[PDB]
């Protein structure tokens, strides 16, 4: 039902999508750079990245502050197999990785992530009303600004046997689920 704005801006790719636009505000800015802010009802995911994504370093800073359900994250999709991919950088009172089943962990960029992989069905996809899996690379020590090696977390996926599709979008992406929160962040390589 509930199609993301994407387009470019920047230089960059970027999506937003909000089931519920009235309680979010997204906006693009110059370069890497997008802020978001929303609080109350609705499901907000929105950010800056690259059409199609790959093993690339990924450089990120600004502020993000979370007042309940929400993550920061690289963010993707890939097909052939359907997969929800996130490298979770930091996120407020819920860590999205819940009842995901733990496969491993992976040290980089300065911390441990913990990895895990659930299955969602009937959900919204790249591919329409379909049912996927989802992998996640959770850090330990959660932050707003750095690098993520995003081939780093892949191969470590891959060691542990997830295995990626085809790339579609790669995002830093920000996300906030029935909760408040606020974030200006700044996209680069």
């Amino acid at each position: 039902r509930t199609q993301p704005t994407t387009g470019t801006s920047g230089g960059y790719y970027f999506s937003f999508w909000t089931d519920t636009p009235n309680s979010v505000t997204y906006t693009n800015g110059n370069g890497g750079q997008f802020s978001m802010q929303w609080s109350g009802n609705g499901n907000h995911v929105g950010g800056k990245g690259w059409m199609p994504g790959t093993s690339r370093t990924i450089k990120y800073s600004g502020s993000y502050n979370p007042n309940g359900n929400s993550y920061l994250a690289v963010y993707g999709w890939t097909r052939n197999p359907l997969i929800e991919y996130y490298i979770v950088e930091n996120f407020g009172t819920y860590n999205p990785s819940s009842g995901g089943q733990k496969k491993g962990e992976v040290n980089v960029d300065g911390s441990v992530y913990d990895i895990y992989v659930s299955t969602r069905v009937n959900a919204p996809s790249i591919d329409g009303n379909k049912t996927f899996q989802q992998y996640w690379s959770v850090r330990r020590n959660k932050r707003s600004s750095g690098s993520v090696n995003t081939g780093a977390h892949f191969q470590a996926w891959k060691n542990v046997g997830l295995n990626l599709g085809t790339h579609d979008y790669q995002i830093l992406a920000v996300e906030g689920y029935y909760s408040s929160g606020s974030a200006s962040m700044t996209v680069s390589q």
